[PDB]
């Protein structure tokens, strides 16, 4: 129990920061998340030998996808990490368990390829689970992996905390569905301005923890502006692949999906910072003050986007 992971001292002092990027080493990958479930949780939260065993397990059931992929997995879980250390007396021992858990697992077994996608395709993802349909699947995944001999990270929680802890699991990652995001968004919007929002209401807790998960979930527009170009590459990679499957179902997609409309995509980030990103970041900041370096980066890589547009890179 006396065996903490250290890590060099430039990323024992970024990763504190909500921009700190994991980087390209994999082999560190998963000592970066235990420092972070340590910092985070304690060193007596989880028994050492099961989380690695999850940890390596979770690790093989994302695919070698563009985006979609374990470095976003880690990545997210880093910015939840950011928030709930500096949110320190905001969350139980149970939710900071929890949710480290939720965003490393949040899309395990990931195709790249959207809901619409696997409905139009007609997956049989899409008949077992009408809507969420990759989240659901990811759930699935979390709890297969949950029980397998060895992996139980969960097993010194008394039998009602681990229906609490796997709860806060499924609603966390259910919420990464974007779709749920904007009426998730609104809800939390009236009721911050009205006054009403009560974090003693599990209803309002469980609608601040969705927000949270969009926010780690899209926290690479919050990054240092060479690292959220190069990652947009990446999304993109993604988008026009599903762009060309479309087209092989016999469907235009969406210009956002069309490799040969390549120029309307600094346009197409304007709408996704104006229209979700910003929000998304500005609701956050007015429930929890010090998670504003998040929305500061996002106004920044904005103003970087409308930079390429007027020529000036
Ligand atoms: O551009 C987008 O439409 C976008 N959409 C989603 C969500 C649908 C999965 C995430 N991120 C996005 N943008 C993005 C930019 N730069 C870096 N990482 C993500
Ligand atoms: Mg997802
Ligand atoms: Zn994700």
């Amino acid at each position: 129990g006396l065996m903490q992971f250290t890590l060099p001292v430039r990323l024992c002092k970024e990763i504190e920061l909500f921009h700190f990027d994991i980087g390209p080493f994999e082999n560190m990958w998963p000592g970066i998340f235990v420092y972070m479930v340590h910092r985070s949780c304690g060193t007596s939260c989880f028994e050492l030998e099961k989380l690695c065993r999850f940890i390596m397990s979770v690790k093989k059931n994302y695919r070698r996808v563009p985006y979609h992929n374990w470095k976003h997995a880690v990545t997210v879980a880093h910015c939840m990490y950011a928030i709930l250390q500096n949110n320190h007396t905001l969350f139980t021992d149970l939710e900071r368990k929890g949710l480290l858990i939720a965003c490393l697992c949040h899309d395990l077994d990931h195709r790249g390829f959207s809901n619409s996608y696997l409905q139009k395709f007609d997956h049989p993802l899409a008949a077992l689970y009408s809507t969420s349909t990759m989240e659901q699947h990811h759930f699935s995944q979390t709890v297969s992996i949950l029980q397998l001999e060895g992996h139980n990270i969960f097993s010194t929680l008394s039998s009602s905390e681990y229906e609490q802890v796997l709860e806060i699991i499924r609603k966390a990652i259910i919420a990464t569905d974007l779709a749920l995001y904007f009426g998730n968004r609104k809800q939390l919007e009236e009721m911050y301005q009205t006054g009403s929002l009560n974090l003693n209401n599990q209803s309002h807790r469980d609608r601040v923890i969705g927000l949270m998960m969009t926010a780690c979930d899209l926290c690479s527009v919050t990054k240092l502006w060479p690292v959220t170009k190069l990652t947009a590459n990446d999304i993109y990679a993604e988008f026009w692949a599903e762009g060309d499957e479309m087209k092989k179902l016999g469907i235009q997609p969406i210009p956002m999906m069309d490799r040969d409309k390549k120029d309307e995509v600094p346009q197409g980030q304007l709408g996704f910072y104006n229209a979700v990103a910003i929000p998304c970041y500005t609701t956050l900041t007015q429930i929890l003050p010090p998670t504003e370096p998040l929305l500061k980066a996002c106004r920044d890589n904005l103003s970087q986007w409308e930079k390429v547009i007027r020529g000036e890179e």
